[PDB]
């Protein structure tokens, strides 16, 4: 293994206890599936933010029988204490806060041997997937990949369309219990957290520009508005844009507010959102950040190349002075601000996300000599069955004291579903 | 025709001038498609709440070339000046506020005769499923219908029950489950039209009250939001753990009706299911508890039991009945359990109804124009194509002054869609 | 008496049974003070919107022993079934919906005669100041009035102008500035009754629209909140930097009417000032812009200019006038600039009006019982004592099921108040 | 001086730059009053949280001519970098994070000499005021004190009532621009910040108990609800309690929710809110914190004395194990959580607060041989004049782009104020 400081493992372990209590879903799967060991002999290479919450996931997969080796999926997201807690325990992990792109891909390469290869992939952003497929040989050897975020799943569909998807892929992001909770309610808390730990800026009164209005944009807009920001939103999709208008947000172009906005938040999963056209027009000390998976939503390379002064205010906060004499504050060098300047999403919402990930791995690994998840030419992307999506939500109601009504036989019949569900048809959007 | 009072045509013509300006989408289809007349030949049997909004829909269909005959799909939903205006214009309408069950039935049968030729309709446009049921189960139109478009969740639920049972003979387009309907009309429509119905009915203060919203689907989401916006403390009931986790995560107590039945001042039923508010709840309610339904059918509330077992019933005003129970305490029932927004107010505002009714126009066009293309065999349920979903939304941005960002080619390639969309994959939940 | 239609007494009696159950505070004063009759001798001249809520106020005063004569303080605010019920009960009322300016004037003069003795009133109860102005400037009652209680901000503003000018002769109790009035009625009342007036008037969608709220006092705060709750993008105008910073800090753009006059779909004037929406604004407005006022007098809007300079005026329905301007575009004016909540709807709900009208009962009791104690010389403006402010609030908690913590002696000593309060210093702003 | 680490001054200075930009009010007073030196020879002993924001205040008072010596007012609130930045500059400061009660009062004693005494007091919480008055001789020597928070001002009024107020006191907390901004909007951002930096807990879904519903409680409740918490509120005041009910919060007793609440937040400024009666009933890992000025709102001494295990999770987060085997997480040992576990209120809102503080010091110090602020027997508590309250708000509108409307002479006359204000009568509550 390799982590910043192994001494921090003790502190890491103390917080994993509190993290475990806040993740009743992951812990119940540990009770339920621990004994039967559904991932007996699984060899999972994981590429996903090395947080305290991922620490609980990792320890679940090992509890369910899996061998596992881990790397972060971002150079700033690793929490040095969670990594050290995993390392002290003996699960091979290669992650620390502040990796170079070279060290990053080094860490990811360490997880693809020494089990000896992996036979399963667990990924957040598609870097591992693309790498295993395009740079190794692991196309007779890997039985499935579980993909956690929208940009990675986009990646997966570009491969299916092209004819290059060689292994079955589970689309975890698009579980209702991931997509409409993690992406939405997670960012609604973890965006402002990163902004505030970085800059301690007052949100109340400010004009914020939120680019994109999908699940991430929805959450980020609701958070900023909640603290008294006036939020304006940009969009390319007429539907998402109209959702934003009907929720009371102005929908305009970045150019329309670039000179007046105090805060710029990128949420699209698309590159070149905030560019060389925008930077020189920004007000003094306009804070610029991104919460989408890749930093290239912001032209940071341009900012660095064209700024006249750069000051590290503190780690993951760079204050640039432009040729016009005004300042730009960039957060986490454009990397995911919630994970880079704070601790990401709280444990409780990641319990939903990671439950789907555990269920996904069980689905693909246990059914490996089944033909239910075909290899090679005919490999395709799948979702978790809706029954399992419901199971995950049901596992998280108790902690909150939410009480569920039970359908009578006549009611289930009238609605056209089973008494124990699934309750909605597969096209339902929640 | 058959309306209450034809001298209300003048007043309805005046409001339709305001309705037209609030429905840019429908008026923009009137301009785009009227010259070519794509529903020429079309003989539409219509069964949808006869409001001012539907009047702009009915005149769009006739501008597009269709012959049309209409009836309201609820006994108390007609706006009498709406029907009077359409009736003067020469369109056959059978609809008044306060139809008995007998009279309601007669009106529907009128819409299935009196076309040109041995003019039996060749098309259906449905809200709730009743017309579809009557035509397929009881009329003879066996060889004569090329499609049905279905407006609501309850009506669509029946279509899927029929298809499942091998009894769907005519192709059906699911309009409710267009994104620009379900995530707009069901949600934002109810967010404004629910409290409108309650207040016009009772003038009651929302702020400070305890309100039990039963169900937390698209309609339940909207109602809870509306009540909470006015300072109600809203508690939610759900059978679905996913919807329940959403409500919990938005700040609402999720409990059983029985947990709040003694303290709630307001009960709203939004389920699309029967026997939510029953004989076991009614005698437990606090004095002057307001009970209403905004689901399609009234049998979410056991109103027959209420009527059978009340000691006293008083009409405060039409559609507001105050019952005295055996216990001496009172229950205020709205619209006899009928959709309260349409029953005690005017239904959703025009602007949102423009989203829904655009979908209905493009669905009728899609079904009818492919009536000799063999694309919808006379039998499945279909969705409007996402391209047309987006179009609907795009037509409504201008009125609000919302501006849409345009993707570059690099950007569209990177996110895997055309520069002009569809922008999202078919399973996206918005 | 003089009402529109006395056969509406029956319908009004039925609604007053619901109003009574929604006004626990007024009904609790009826029980507490009725036995002792503390307003015995009292001859109250009343000038306050003749609604169902005021009917419960008028019957409380008469239960308390007072003789009372009433007139509405606005031409379109009367609820005709409210007046019909009070008129049947034997109380002299002069009030109908749609009084001319002549007729309005006659009704007020009726309330100043016909008491017992050479029965000139000995008390005034005012909303807006007009009765106070008429009695003091133009009637003879010079030796005969022991007090006036003033309901609203505009009326109270006049009382302070008079006191300043050395023209206040009768003691005045400022009821508007009780906390349980100003921070409740003005705020929460308008939060529900504004959109009620707009929607009953126009059925217009709020969601998605741009609304200009002019003024951000207690009424402005409520209106903006209401519009925003439904997905309006609200912009605010203010002359006061403190109120402006509040609106900015709550997420609202603070700008000049001229900055949004061309794009706003909805203008609300809440200032208590004249010439907010003027001849310079009207010709600039978008087609079918909705203009209304919820301030006391209509002259916040230059309606005379509008009427003088419109090419066309059309009555969509009573109190909804659609003007065609020289430019060909339309303006929708509500209630001819009169208070839109009372003009196009029913005013604030009963429950909040119970807070305000309790204050009015305890103010009349305070003034009248000290009518031979020399406490209010016949001349200053006064406030209800904070003890009675708190009492009003305390009377309304039960209905909502709110529970109040009780201070220990140690705790009351530590925060420097009695165990039973007053709990706050006289300058506390809540 | 004495601070943790003088080396941190550099980092401290970099952030004071960003803090200055975010405090346009303080910086404008520095421009306006810098030249004339209104505090020429002032000798200000300051007892107020030694944050980055206080650093900007301190440097303003020195810019305006004052000598100044500083101590924190809480043992956990000092930001070691801001203190070091002040110390490097040469302003005597005695503060570090993690002072003992002995070291704390040592630091406060250092500020009352070496100018040689002070002649002015600047205080947050009343510890300095009480000390200077009850333990020194500085009753011929001190010309005025400026008091920043509600509990200190309470203290001041207990002294006035008793007859022990010997020097004029400026009540800064009760400036509208302090009370209704700092207390309200400040806590609305800085509460969740402290909770999240401490525990990274998910707010969405949780039941939070907020004790008190004054300005602090209002903000804290709005913040928690904003992230999807279900917030219940406790109160002793019927008015504040009814405000909470009408905003949609349950109002109940701590005993009513003690077993189910995930988070307990104390906001009263009263002791013994969360006690030995509550601790043993709390759910596993219930988070307990206080945001009021003194930690004695929570019985921490009891918790420590009766818990079976205590673990420092990390600095300012103690996890206690109770005799029942369940856990309590206590934040900042019960001290102000926003300052103790985070960075307090953002700079922009503290600019309002500290502008009143600068204006206050100028008012008392410049008018020292005036008799406007009488010494000894007849000393009384004063507010800032309303003109100056408005000035402070006006200084903060620009940064936000808020545009103020200018009254015409007729409008100012009609409203009964000057064109340049003050705009409201002194009883106005905003
Ligand atoms: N930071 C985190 O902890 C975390 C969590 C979840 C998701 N994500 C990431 O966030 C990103 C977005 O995820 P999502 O679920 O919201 O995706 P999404 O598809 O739901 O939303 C993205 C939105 O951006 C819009 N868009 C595309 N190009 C645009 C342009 N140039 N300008 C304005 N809008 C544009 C799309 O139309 C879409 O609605 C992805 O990169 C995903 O991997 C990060
Ligand atoms: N009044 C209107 O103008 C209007 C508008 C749109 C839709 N509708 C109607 O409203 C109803 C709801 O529509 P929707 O789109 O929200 O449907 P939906 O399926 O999304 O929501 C209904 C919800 O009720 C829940 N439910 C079912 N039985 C329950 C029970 N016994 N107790 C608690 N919850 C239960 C389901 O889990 C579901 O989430 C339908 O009947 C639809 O036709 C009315
Ligand atoms: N319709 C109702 O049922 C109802 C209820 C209560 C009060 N009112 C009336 O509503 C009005 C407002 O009451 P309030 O309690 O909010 O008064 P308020 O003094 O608190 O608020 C009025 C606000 O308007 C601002 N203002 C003044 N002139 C302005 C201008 N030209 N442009 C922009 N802003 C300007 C002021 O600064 C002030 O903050 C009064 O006339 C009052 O009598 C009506
Ligand atoms: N942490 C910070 O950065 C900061 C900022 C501002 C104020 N404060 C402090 O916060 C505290 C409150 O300030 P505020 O301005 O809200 O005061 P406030 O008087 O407006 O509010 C306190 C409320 O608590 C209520 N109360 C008293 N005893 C109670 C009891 N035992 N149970 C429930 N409620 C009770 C009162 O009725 C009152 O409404 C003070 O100690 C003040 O110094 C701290
Ligand atoms: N805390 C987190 N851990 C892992 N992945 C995340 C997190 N937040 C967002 N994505
Ligand atoms: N106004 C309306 N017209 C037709 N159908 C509706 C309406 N509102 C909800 N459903
Ligand atoms: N309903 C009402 N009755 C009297 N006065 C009012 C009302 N609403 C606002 N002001
Ligand atoms: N940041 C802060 N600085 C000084 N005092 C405060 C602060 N927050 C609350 N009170």
């Amino acid at each position: 293994y390799k982590v910043r400081d192994i001494s921090l493992a003790e502190w890491g372990r103390r917080e994993l206890e509190l993290a475990e209590n806040e993740m009743p879903g992951l812990m119940e799967l540990r009770r339920e599936y621990g004994p039967s060991k559904p991932l007996k002999g699984a060899k999972i290479a994981g590429c996903l933010h090395m947080t305290m919450q991922t620490a609980v996931l990792i320890e679940t997969l090992v509890e369910l029988g899996a061998e596992v080796r881990w790397a972060s999926c971002n150079i700033f997201s690793t929490q040095d204490h969670a990594a050290a807690a995993i390392a002290k325990r003996g699960i091979p992990v290669f992650a620390w806060k502040g990796e170079t792109e070279e060290e990053y891909m080094w860490c990811m390469k360490q997880t693809l041997k020494g089990f000896g290869y992996p036979n399963m992939l667990l990924d957040d952003g598609g870097d591992l997937t693309n790498y295993v497929l395009d740079e190794c040989e692991l196309d007779g050897k890997i039985y499935g990949v579980s993909e956690e975020t929208t940009t990675g799943v986009k990646n997966l569909y570009k491969r299916l369309q092209r004819g290059k998807l060689t292994i079955p892929a589970m689309n975890v992001n698009d579980s209702v219990t991931k997509s409409k909770f993690d992406n939405l309610y997670g960012c609604r808390e973890s965006l402002v957290d990163g902004i505030k730990r970085a800059t301690d800026v007052m949100i109340a009164g400010k004009t914020a520009c939120v680019c994109g209005y999908g699940d991430v944009g929805k959450g980020c807009a609701a958070a900023l508005r909640g603290f008294g920001a006036r939020v304006v939103v940009t969009e390319v999709d007429p539907i998402n844009a109209l959702q934003a208008a009907m929720e009371g947000y102005q929908v305009l172009l970045v150019e329309d507010v670039v000179e007046e906005a105090h805060i710029f938040v990128t949420t699209t999963g698309n590159d070149d959102i905030i560019t060389s056209e925008h930077f020189p027009r920004m007000r003094d000390d306009a804070i610029v950040c991104n919460i989408g998976h890749f930093d290239t939503e912001i032209q940071v390379a341009w900012l660095k190349a064209n700024a006249k002064e750069r000051v590290e205010v503190k780690p993951q906060v760079d204050r640039y002075t432009m040729a016009n004499g005004r300042h730009i504050i960039l957060l986490a060098e454009g990397r995911l601000v919630n994970l880079g300047c704070a601790s990401g999403h709280p444990s409780f919402v990641m319990s939903n996300s990671f439950c789907n990930q555990v269920l996904a791995q069980i689905e693909l690994w246990t059914n490996r000599d089944t033909g239910k998840y075909p290899r090679g030419a005919k490999a395709q992307v799948y979702f978790l069955p809706k029954k399992l999506d419901e199971k995950v939500a049901a596992l998280h109601l108790g902690k909150l004291g939410a009480k569920l009504t039970k359908l009578t036989p006549k009611q289930a019949e009238y609605i056209n579903c089973p008494v124990d569900g699934p309750f909605k048809p597969d096209h339902y959007r929640y």
